């Protein structure tokens, strides 16, 4: 069930299962906060930043090509998901995430050493690398990644079936809405282009982000000067991820102080996803009241059932409060920094990583089994439309704006159209024909479709 | 390895169809609820259970069932049959039908048939009962664990103030020399920002401990027994002794909002404001050696203010997650605030968070702290700050003359005097050590 | 136009050259401190002058011409003598250098001459003064504003509740159908919030209430009367009434932190919350006519013009609570410096909701009007309603019955007898007992 | 004092619809902003340009909004826009408080124009506001914030020039670490403010999309299918703001305010810079007893008044940016009713940013001294530089050279003679901490 550890302070006991070793057991112990570890993104981009280390030190021969081999062999296992139970560190720990980083280069000793590889984490795992530089460059992997790979194709599916929806109700003539009261005419297509719009603009913003996201600090090592590292150790360890990850967006920091002084990349990214939670808020909120009802609502569309309650647009909502929190700790960890190192870096990952995660996911739920199905109810849409008070200034000309009020008061009064209560008042005649009152109500031609 | 229900569900899974098909409309943050959720649901539901054999509405087999597999719920005996997304219907209604999917399940092996709905929910509703969970976890988190651990953190704080009484240290404004204070004074201050922490908590319990039970599906009270809210408080007072526990004053308030949590996050991040202006002076005061202020030693766990940086991150957290449950309580609608999942995450973090740093910062970093006494006391003594009460005797253009030279010599105010030949007839020496006494200076009771 | 100072100062102008520096040094907003503040800072320049001549240390004549002078800036009459920027010396040192000049500048017009610094900040520092005043001002926008306008608010809200006390509609979960309520009982619900408000407000005043004076530099009390801050409170409350002014437990909090103006913050952000939910609900059922729920009218200015100004004012109570809590944590050793930024954002929060609360309640909510006959006809043609009939006709019939009376667009009264159920199982008496929406609302 | 049309001051340019919303929104005390109105005088300008190029309004009236529409752009008639900030969410009241003082402008020069008819002609009562919002924004962020921050960045690579090789030892965590050079912390405080103008930048595209032509809900009814697209043209020609667009979805323009919660993220980003940038000097400044006493600012011993300035600045600009966003969040269906709070406060962050961060790079930066000799001291006291004596005395010794030197308050060279122990060349060359800073 357990088995112990040694280092010169004594003895700790470790799971029977666990790789980690007594330092990092050491930092269990010190840190019980949250009972919440490193995430499978952060521990996957940790296992490829020691690969890659691990190969600029064999190509600068640094490193003696077996323990190279066997520390490549170790962090392509971590990085790719087969040791996300060896990382039990909390994520509020020593603030440059040091605690998070001797964890991997201890994992990595232990997945070398079942293999016949002596490897010790700190001389050749840790070799050229600092306390400090580390895991700022896997957390800035771990969201290039999350931001390239994952998001922006989550967005894409999003918009690809909310513009599908523009198309399909491009003559789904209704009624607008303005401060929540009956306005002039629109189409349920036109709105659903406006949120097509919206989460196009949300993609344009994470771009926009990626050439500071992507910034990376290795080869700075304790303060940002490279001191005990190589000095082309940084450009050489981003070109090794660049090959193997094909994450381009990837790069070495324009400035090496600012890159560990500061997470400002991370604050930038965080306020694109905090627009895109904005921009989702509004989407979620109109469909799930497009959908209110049915007796007591608008009864405009009918939702997909998973009392049908608009469940996703709520699972939508609450993850858009979940990243507007998230971005408000990033931006407080952000403007902390101190001299020469930012120590708010495991706590910023947390929130940065996160937001990413349920925005992709959320996005993907709400477009496949949501948006997809929405079905409008076509009829009731336009008859509202064509009943509106808001449609009776066309009419001005033939009949005058004294008539065409009478026409918008008994329409409302007698639950009927503007046409049926025009034809009701016997203003059909010389001054009107029913062919020149069904152009200037034609609701679909005031949207301008 | 799994059995198919009326869906594929785990063989091991205490959980029903419901649970299973929430598992699969939600999978967005892998994380479900927390240990202190799944404990306030069974002890809701045993309550419930209770209250309805009390009022002869559930068979006595059948409410024993439900009270026992409660009583392990609420013991943390079934956390791993919560798998349901924190991020689910707003009402909290899934892990609702999970907890009463989990106690079917338990009293099934002891041979008692549960309806889930008609048994494990009866005279409750699919919205009046995870509200009711979150206020009875979040009302628990405040009175059995946060004020403990503040209080630990104020008895710390208050006895290095104590301790460091005569601990006279130059005090800093904009971060530039001042007059005199003593470690100890400073150290007082920290403990009230923590006493005041407590009061703030306590402040907000006449409104956290208010619980939704009884008003079912509106606030109304339909379908449930006239008096179900006020028997279910009494049950959960006598057997959690949480006094703070009450029927909520509005039915219909304590439904179609969640004000309770946005005012206990209040508290709570007002805490993590007081947290973070005491770790960070403790970092400060304990920075270099050589490059920086090296007034005191933190304890050992180049020696890093590891447990200053755990709480100043920990603060950070309880900031954005104070953003998030304001953001959900605005957002209601009519008869049901549809944000219960994400505020109860939220919120009980907080809770758990400012716990479990109070007590580390407490044991671990505040009661091993060692000033440097001597350094302290020769700065005060060095500083221009002092000369002031030597206008009397020497005039202010001596005085200064005796502040630029005790600078530049890297001297004390006192040999400087001394240095300068002002011990006469004008200033003796007993007359200079009352008018630089930096001790009295600072004014300690 | 201008006089020259050992600095060119405005002729009209009552301050001197510190002040003069400070409107140089710091061109960021260009805007000053708000009348609250300048009035706070009168009252405390007045009431340290009357203790410091109670206790011999200040002459008469001197004392006198200060108590004059502060009287009439705590009065309103020197409003446009604060030129200095919100965003300047962290401290608030300037603003409280501002007072002592324009009370110097009032007396020397009544041949009184008065130094700043040795008479008008006899006995206080450049640290202790601004957050006095800013607690005096905070303090006072709670009790003598802030309250009244909520309970003005609270009192048209449970008007409301009270006098739709029997109008049944249909309540609204998930925006979905849902079974009865009445409106009296959503509005009973609005006052509660308002009502919690109130006691959010009135838990804070302990420690918003706690004063620095007599702390002076570092909050030792060093260079003023070991009794000078229970003797200025003392002065402040008999003269005022602010009973809720009181020393603060703890000198060197109450200078090294602004914690009671965060924990205000807080208490307003939760109204904020509160009234963003009331003001949403309200127009709402005010919507469309056409288009919306149609339940209510709002009276005209129709938009909902008063909720969309009670949201936006939120908004800003939610911001500027951000700025408080930022400020508030960043405090350093003997002094938090964030005191202008966070007096400006606590203040104009407390005066928005003010103002708002009031507008919102007398112009909006007292003159509500609700659509009775439209919102009964909802509930009675509920296929939520059916419930009762099962132990009359069974729950597949009742499922029938709701789903005939949503095609056809009938009551579920109607569509039962329609369905020719009324019998010898079930009389027209026993029908409308069973289908009786104002007793399903159980209102008390 | 007063006429009657409504009790309206007889000075006062606005006409009844104004004064309505005078007394319907007593709430702040405080109108729309020199900027706000600028933005609304170009846009009723270029409208008027517009609708005369069309043949839809008559020349006479067309120069007369024009010459009046210059006016308020010019800043004017500043004292003639009283409406409450907290007002109708459409900005809608501000609008007509535009047409009317324009009408009333018109009239003094014989020429009578109808506020709605001719004024709003081609425009409706929610196209108008956000537009004038993002005209306002659009230029704040090009025309003043930018040049503001180039101004700080010049001055903060100018520090990192002269401060090349002013080694010093550095700090992680708060605590002694191997050494730096105070241009090289310059050099990062530089790239954070050159990378605050980057994201300035790359939010113009969407800052600058202008809602006009798309009329009461987005579909452009009563408005000239080209209307849009002619009035972005004149806006651009006259202001020189090739940033103004027309936007390219006519619905999300109006129905959300998506730009203006990216561009206030742009701006909170760089609070956070600025936090990190005034903190760090404010304690290089620190003491000079007490402190670290590392550099001394100018004054205006000296108080850290600019740092305090900026960091209260950032905080409002936090502040300002969680209202705005809350704001953003809560449209409904063909508008956002947010309008004037969200205006309010991104206009606020751009000028609290602009102002502080010239006055910072000016009266603070500008005028910096390092403490050389000091800064040099420390760095060659240290104990972090006694790791490449390891190769010539060993790491048992190399450790007790540092605890020596810590105790007796010497350099590590000092301590290395001292302790009778390698060349002096040798030992210069290991403990150069200049060489150690790898400064470019």
């Amino acid at each position: 069930n357990y088995r112990i550890e040694h280092d010169t302070m004594g003895e700790v006991r470790v799971p029977a299962k666990a790789l980690w070793r007594a330092q990092t057991q050491r930092a269990v112990e010190n840190f019980p906060i949250s009972g919440r570890g490193l995430e499978r993104t952060q521990i996957r981009a940790l296992g490829l930043l020691k690969g890659a280390c691990a190969q600029v030190n064999s190509d600068l021969g640094l490193l003696a090509p077996e323990k190279a081999d066997a520390i490549i062999a170790a962090a392509a296992e971590i990085a790719d998901g087969q040791h996300d139970d060896q990382f039990p560190i909390d994520v509020f720990q020593t603030g440059s995430g040091t605690s998070s980083n001797m964890n991997t280069n201890e994992v990595i000793a232990s997945i070398a050493a079942k293999g016949g590889v002596t490897l010790h984490p700190n001389d050749d795992v840790n070799m050229s690398q600092s306390s400090n530089d580390t895991f700022p460059t896997a957390t800035h992997i771990a969201a290039t990644e999350a931001a390239v790979a994952h998001l922006i194709p989550a967005l894409q599916q999003l918009h690809d079936a909310l513009a599908a929806k523009a198309l399909d109700w491009h003559t789904v003539v209704k009624s607008g809405r303005t401060h929540l009261m009956d306005a002039v005419p629109v189409t349920l297509g036109q709105e659903f282009s406006g949120y097509a719009r919206q989460i196009e603009a949300g993609i344009e913003r994470v771009r926009a982000c990626l050439p500071r996201l992507g910034e990376l600090a290795i080869g700075g090592t304790a303060v940002g000067t490279g001191l005990n590292a190589p000095d082309d150790f940084g450009v050489r360890v981003v070109a090794v991820l660049v090959a193997q990850t094909g994450l381009s967006e990837l790069r070495t920091a324009a400035n090496s102080f600012e890159a560990q002084a500061a997470r400002d990349g991370l604050v930038e990214a965080s306020g694109a996803l905090r627009t895109i939670a904005v921009s989702l808020t509004k989407i979620a909120n109109d469909i799930r009241w497009m959908g209110s009802g049915p007796l007591t609502g608008l009864a405009e569309i009918q939702l997909p059932d998973l009392k049908v309650n608009p469940v996703l647009p709520e699972a939508v909502t609450q993850v858009a409060a979940q990243v507007i929190g998230n971005d408000a700790a990033i931006a407080w960890g952000g403007a902390n920094g101190a001299f020469e190192l930012n120590v708010y870096i495991p706590m910023m990952a947390r929130n940065i990583l996160e937001s990413f995660k349920l925005l992709t996911n959320v996005s993907r739920l709400f477009a496949q089994r949501c948006i997809a199905g929405l079905t409008a109810n076509v009829e009731h849409l336009r008859r509202l439309a064509e009943s509106s008070p808001s449609i009776v200034t066309p009419l001005n000309s033939a009949i005058g704006y004294e008539e065409a009020a009478a026409v918008a008061k008994q329409a409302l009064k007698e639950r009927k159209t503007i046409r049926q209560t025009v034809i009701d008042r016997g203003l059909i005649g010389d001054r009107l024909s029913i062919e020149d009152l069904d152009r200037r109500l034609d609701v679909l031609a005031m949207a301008k479709a």
